[PDB]
């Protein structure tokens, strides 16, 4: 298993920029060509929510074209900036197992040594996340029938407060429901999230829980300052690789930088 | 607790650049001024190893001046690029609790809600890591005598293979002995490492185990390619914060990037 | 009083760039978010003319949206690239006291310790400036009733030749009319202008007279070369602050640069 | 008359960078080659002070070599970072009219339509400015014996507070004594200063009074915040030109930027 | 004779980017303003094929506007990405001597000391080039009546394999036909081509044969790797100048870089 | 045969930058690591002259270390910036076939399908080139005794004027003597040169004759302007490859640029 994992693409309509100046459509198209160009090709690409910025039809048309140009199977979940019905209408052909019901979008993937669980934490009419009882019970059934086989969950909102003054009040509001599931099921070992536009990681029992950077703009972590900042600090994604018994996640830079060069011992320490 | 955690500074001697062209001394002096300029000030800075590039006295002179200009308590550990005796001679004044024996540099910090354990995984005459008999024993003594207070270890070499073709053969050779400590001691929940010049994370039992980016040059993760690559992809560090019961780690960019601006709902979705 | 003062925005229609390659709409939207993000928030924003590039309705629609997204009261005046009638139609809702008559756009602001006088130097069918007799007589009435209270004038065209070979032939053609007013009224102490895309300052009696940089492209000052150059040298604006009895103007960079860091005496002069 | 006016070069010793990371010696050598490359050649270059960073002989050796490679007559004055005796020893050969007494470095230039007056506002053992009894007196003698020929003063410290929270407490402490000279002497119409690393301008009676940007690092203007910030925002200098009766100052960018291109009416507004 | 020679502009429709992220329309408009701004003004501009990217009408509308804004006579030829009929419909007014027949576009220019021969190597329904027999016989007539006067050919596809693994299989397929002409006619001394997005030169008898860089994106030369790479390495064009008996070609950078400065012997070798 | 061909490295002494600001030593060390990192490895690297800037021993010490870290056989020749005796003392160990006589440094390489001839066109006490009586004779001996095997010459100075106003007066003064050799010897088909810091090419009989860009700073081509300009436009080198019967030269960028990505037909022309 090799997965490329991006999020918070924030697509705008054709010929619009985010906030009028951040060319998200071009930046994401660059990211898509970067992923198509990888030497070690992933089995699939995950996009963990906030696919579009305003939940508008014309933004989904752009998303559908640019994400549709990935030469990979996709697993897509919504974020709070998404519109559940339009998300399903435009993006379900790219990710068929989302289903038919915009209020119950989720699926399990059983192709790999670790099972993948994709869920919808977005709630209409708010930025905060919410796990519906049907999501929690579907998750219980998945984890129970899964038995010993390890599981990872992908969702948009982090299920616990991470100390980020801007992002915490809009985390998953009833994230305790997922925490309770990691306590029940030792099989559940990874939860990956978007929303925060930041690589921030923590551990609850046997679960590693991490948020991801955005593909374009980032949000700095502040503990005591509430100003809604964003910046254009370097974009990245997470590659997830099954390495024997270990699920390993590594950061893959989406920036354009100098290098690589080859290490040479004589050049390292001249005599 | 707030810790700034940097790694793999690779200082060179006063007039010199790494490989002749990468100005590590200037890049690290910038990092140091960035850390002194933070609005949310850390309690301490951790430098997890490969402090100098060649193990030479003149590189340690530069490291002592530049790391000495941090306005923070420091916790310093060696990497394989370091020389134990010189590391002690030059850097112990910046981290007195290392001790007096260059063969047994270790310390436990008990000031915070989580116990911090700093060890030397470097071995003279090789790039691979090794945990001495004394280290393994001292580590076990800290955990055994430490009750239910959680512990995090800082060491230079990853204690397990991560699938990185360049970096795996030179991980901690008897790292499985530390993995046996995570199995027996549920209070051991974090292991942070340098060596890899890459953010790569995994979970083993309750332990989250992560390598860090370097402050200057990075090494990309390849699964099959053993070509010794490095590049100048964006540098960053890890901030570690205690957030109630949670140890949270977030990536702090050390690059210079546009921003920040403030989010405005009307600019986000114009009508 | 704190004023942020920008000019020569040169807005184009949606999806056009200036000259086909300078993204003025994105650059100005960046500037607008920068101004919204200021820690020391101005009382108002002044835009001293050449709001649009071609005087076209679709350019005013873009200007109205982007300038309308400033979280500040605005004072707007036209430049030669503007169309007086369309300027009034689209931008008067953003600056109500311009009035109702496109040929007599001007206003006085009496909110601060120094009174602010906004005038229209643009003339239909030419690049040169012109002060109509109704503007001059309105100015005489304003300065006479103002008495001892200091006054600053904002206009698009500089009222005297500044030695700039490109810009001088298209300065205010009858600028002597304003010069004559500074001679009559010792109360008149600042005249700020756009047009030149350059920070160029001079003094006539008690008046400081300055042109401003553009928000996007600049024009270099040449004394003896007549080629109509423009470049993308660094953009800035002027902040105007009342400091006791002093009106002070300082340059605020609109570029994205490294820093800030904090000054430290030990780092400044190592021993 | 054409003068290029730079300020606050802050040279370091031969192998050294400012704060360990800002290459002032290289940045200043670039500035020097830019000045030698101008098509419109100045009659003289003014360096208004803080020539070196630490007042050390080896910094003056670098300053003498780099400033000595200007193909222009120089007018040099000290700042608080300078050492008077060493400034005289090393730099008087580049500006012979400074004199022979390191405690009374002053000169009047009478070659142009405006008299130029160069003074030392620096005081040993402090960052604030001070006008010695002898300086104030000599300044008054120049103005009193100078009739109706206009005068401009170059000095390092601003003679009045500008509202800059970082820089105001370290302005010229008895600067009001120079303000008394502008009140009594209408021929005194320009005062130009370093110290602030910022273009900030004000008018007092007939005098335009301005601080300059540095050639390398800048200090932002804050009204309330006293945190000692500096940044690497775009560097520039001031060109001073005599244009008939007008002394005109314009900002000349020292950055490397795209351009110039030529304005074309058809490219500006396509049909 | 001075010719500016660009190629492979790859224009897209209004508001589209190449591959969704490379702003070719803006980049080419920059190039056009750079060419308009040249101090040594060319007699004509040559564009050697792949004017548009997809052969679509809306792309030709953009090409026609941007190339139409060059203040020079143009010589335009098609490449494989072009559509012969639409090329003629939109671009023939910019280059009248292309003619009236989209299948037989070619012309001779006899204005200079060397005659210029523009031909169409593009073939409908393929990327490979093809020289029709009517092109070869027209060329024979041109070279025969030309006699002793030297000749240069401009065509899109290189007439021989250059060892480029990506580009060779799509060179001119029957390029031997042109090679046979250089063997017959010692008068034929230059053949310039687009297609390769790379400055690559060779010699066959008395003919210098060269491909050109693109105005925007480039393609790296690989000998043994077949992956269809492109990059944004620096763009340039070729200036062709008649220097007495010599046709000389020099590379003119279209990038924005630091400089120029003037060489000074004292600054070069300090003493 | 694959040759990497660089030129005009202009090394400075250990702590020094070219003109005080261009870090040639670092830029060349980067070039060297780029060359060692190529996937398609050259058989040899050619350095066509102006190896050091000032002809000083300490510059040769740097050149020997940096050029000595190339993992390739080297062919080195002098330029006018070089000192013959010191060039031999320091660099002959890197290119033993230069010989033992600093006045007659020449060698023929016969390893490949094309004979390579390396000569010294530099003359002590001038910037112009000169072919010694012995060189011309030895060159003729190589060609006369060499039969129908093709030959390429590497020399520092162009053997003919190229129309470059700065560089033409300092070309090879008796270069016409080498032109006489191309006339008599059809096997002589390539002459490659440094000196110009510009890719400029021409053909004389069967010989393709080209100058190279420098590895660091470039000199623009001007026809009328003699002002001694240099700039930091993109650096590159020439790769020379034997492709069957064809000697092919391609430009290899030494800049750091975005890319590469992979061409995709669907991303190229979306529907
Ligand atoms: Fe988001
Ligand atoms: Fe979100
Ligand atoms: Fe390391
Ligand atoms: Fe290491
Ligand atoms: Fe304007
Ligand atoms: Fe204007
Ligand atoms: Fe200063
Ligand atoms: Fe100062
Ligand atoms: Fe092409
Ligand atoms: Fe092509
Ligand atoms: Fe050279
Ligand atoms: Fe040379």
């Amino acid at each position: 298993m090799l997965l490329a994992h991006i999020s918070d693409t924030h697509f705008r309509s054709r010929g619009e920029k985010l906030y009028g100046f951040i060319d998200v459509n071009a930046a994401n198209a660059d990211v898509v060509s970067q992923l198509n160009a990888l030497r070690e090709r992933p089995d699939a690409v995950v996009v963990s929510g906030d696919i579009v910025n305003c939940g508008r039809p014309e933004e989904y048309q752009v998303a559908r074209q640019i994400l549709g140009s990935l030469n990979y199977p996709l697993y897509l979940i919504p974020g709070n900036h998404d519109d559940k019905a339009l998300f399903l209408e435009y993006l379900q052909p790219l990710c068929p197992q989302l289903g038919s019901d915009a209020n119950n979008m989720r699926c399990a993937v059983d192709d790999f040594a670790t099972r993948l669980l994709f869920i919808d934490s977005s709630r209409a009419g708010t930025s905060k996340g919410w796990l519906t009882d049907e999501t929690i019970s579907w998750l219980e059934a998945q984890l129970f029938e899964g038995g010993d086989k390890p599981a990872t969950i992908f969702m948009h909102h982090p299920p616990l407060p991470l100390g980020n003054a801007q992002m915490d009040p809009i985390a998953c509001e009833n994230g305790h429901r997922l925490l309770a599931l990691v306590e029940r099921f030792p099989s559940l070992t990874r939860i990956f999230c978007g929303h925060n536009h930041s690589l921030t990681m923590t551990q609850y029992r046997q679960a590693l829980i991490s948020t991801l950077p955005g593909t374009v703009h980032q949000v700095p972590y502040c503990h005591a300052d509430t100003d809604p900042y964003y910046d254009l600090s370097p974009a990245s994604c997470l590659m997830h690789r099954q390495v024997g018994e270990q699920w390993v996640s590594y950061q893959h830079s989406l920036a354009h930088y100098a290098g690589p060069w080859l290490y040479d011992e004589n050049i390292s320490c001249p005599t």
